[PDB]
């Protein structure tokens, strides 16, 4: 089950506490098709205390991927900044190269496999690149990048 | 049973969840002769969240094949784009060659056998080619291409 | 039993489903002398969804053979096209040669035996040739050609 | 049993693995009269990975010999090249001389006996010569050349 | 069994550890016909830590030989460099001479026997020469060169 | 097992205590592919108390060799100084000569054998030379130099 892989990977980087429970429920609802309103979800995310900016960027990215329900919605600066990590030459260089590989992919595992060859910083940078143009890659490839990013992150701790 | 082969192959590339169940039921009805209205089905497909564009193109292609019930209906750009994959020299080259072989076929297995020699990308590209001119090949050959495409895809994961 | 051979051969190329059942019943009635109205049957055939053009041509050919009940009826373009396969040099060449052999035959098995030496494409092409002039051969020879054509077809799958 | 000799000789030059099993089955079917479609078989052969070009040429040659089922089919460049070995003066000279001896033969063993006096390279070259004009020699002589070629090859390893 | 010889020779030069296990599995799959995607495999190879460049060149060469599945794929500079060893007059001279002998060969053992008369450095240099034009020799000869190269290498330790 | 040889040689020059245990674990992880971040490891090394500068240079050299994970990373002055030993004519002269021999090598044992003919001071000096241009020699040769250096050192005590 693909969506259960995303969910498990994403939750893995969130520290334990009541906030996590709330993130587990919202993720479950979005991945269940239980409607959703991007605008509302994002405000919520953007305002949660104790959540690392990066983790908000990863969640914001995931909610933007699924539950499109955008309707001309603009990109959230708070997602772009946490993803672009805001500065760090090099890593950005690796991000561009990964972005080029992912563009040739179509599947979740294919994207996930090649992505696992980069560090969390570059992976996050690459997510920031895709976020600028979500339609650059397929939804399955994007999801593959998300997990890898989360895998490398949880491994950092 | 031919139609059960298509159904099993097509469902295999859809990730688990309530959406799949809904796809399983619609496919069952179309393959049961339970009437159907292409126009309605396609709008539905075109608007499902979490379904990969490619998978919509494969489904859109299948619904166009069976349940003709078209009535002068035009080709759905959302099917053509997801199939033509939109860009990728080479693969398209293999697609043309496959298209030439399928044109000489008449049966499901014959078409399926030779098709299994190409990659998912080329197979999908070939489906895009047939979609432009559905009458290029027989319905059985087209169905053979669908399965192979699905087989190679599920094998990608 | 001759007519049971035709029936079994013809049904063998039709995929399973409720439509087949309906074809099994109509064939049974025609072969039972249960009257019939060519005009009505053909409209029905011509309008069935999911039936391959070829299979309609083979059925249309059989219904034209038996249950004459024509009454000056013209040839159905939808039968001629599905049979003539509409284009394919060569195969047509073999069709002509077969047509020449069948003209010397009088029996079902004689016609069936020599016919089994050609491919489905040529056999179908030959049926198209006979369809232009049904009286070219005897009804038993025509029936022999039908089975062989069906035998070679079901063997293609 | 002649055909069992060809089969054993041909398989002897194919390295072990699942591909061999598939070659063993197809050879068995062709030599069993189980119909066959040259065009289909050849595409398959032409596209198998890990099979040495030469071995494809030998198989392509054998399938062309038996299961004629050609129908005006042209010679496969991929068979001619692997056989003509594509360049090598001398050896070609021996090939011509062998070709002259085989033309006087009629039987399998006669052809096989004299053929065993040449090297694999010349034998393969000679097969290439016959392939240009299959009707140059009798089918039994051709089969004799195939085995010898295979015998000398397996002896090379 | 030829392919088991390649596998055993290739693994022999890889030091023990979990990485070897992963190489053993991928080699097994490629040699089993289990599809494969050259592009993907190579990226993987190119990015493995602790693998000596040379060993990557030997593996890259083997994967290029089998599982063609190239599709117009270009030569990997990381394979050419590790093979051409990048500089070393003389040895290159022996490589050219070996290249000339292998061109006259057709079998695995023939190529392997004569190859075993050169040192690992020259053998590797010769592999680099073939890599520039894979079609210079037959697949069996190439495989013979691979083993010898591996034999001489493992003997160096 | 190559990597176990490096590990045993490297640990042999570290005096007993809890610090060694920590070095044993980090070396084990790096040699296990357990990711790693050169930048982090080096800071750690650079800041350990009681470790002789030389031993840090040898470790820094090893971590730079494996777990490349550099990404444009610059050479660590603290590694260069401990290796170049910072001054000592002569020995440096032997280092250059060894550097010239190693450049002709490709394997671990070959490099290790010839290296064992020099003293620890020259060997260390030679490591300093390679460190300036890591790509001067193959990874296996470099590893051979490391052990010899460690062998000669532990023999000094």
């Amino acid at each position: 089950s693909l969506l259960t892989e995303v969910e498990t990977y994403v939750l893995s980087i969130i520290p334990s506490g009541p906030l996590k429970a709330e993130i587990a429920q919202r993720l479950e609802d979005v991945f269940a098709g239980k409607n959703t309103d991007l605008e509302v979800l994002m405000e919520w995310l953007k305002t949660r205390p104790i959540l690392s900016p990066l983790t908000k960027g990863i969640l914001g990215f995931v909610f933007t991927l699924t539950v499109p329900s955008e309707r001309g919605l603009q990109r959230r600066r708070f997602v772009q900044n946490a993803l672009n990590g805001n500065g760090d030459p090099n890593n950005m260089d690796k991000a561009v190269k990964l972005y080029r590989k992912l563009k040739r992919e179509i599947t979740f595992h294919g994207a996930k496999e090649i992505s696992l060859s980069y560090s969390a910083g570059a992976l996050a940078s690459c997510m920031g690149l895709i976020y600028n143009r979500m339609g650059a890659v397929t939804t399955e490839v994007a999801f593959g990048l998300v997990c890898a990013t989360c895998e490398q992150i949880a491994d950092s701790q």
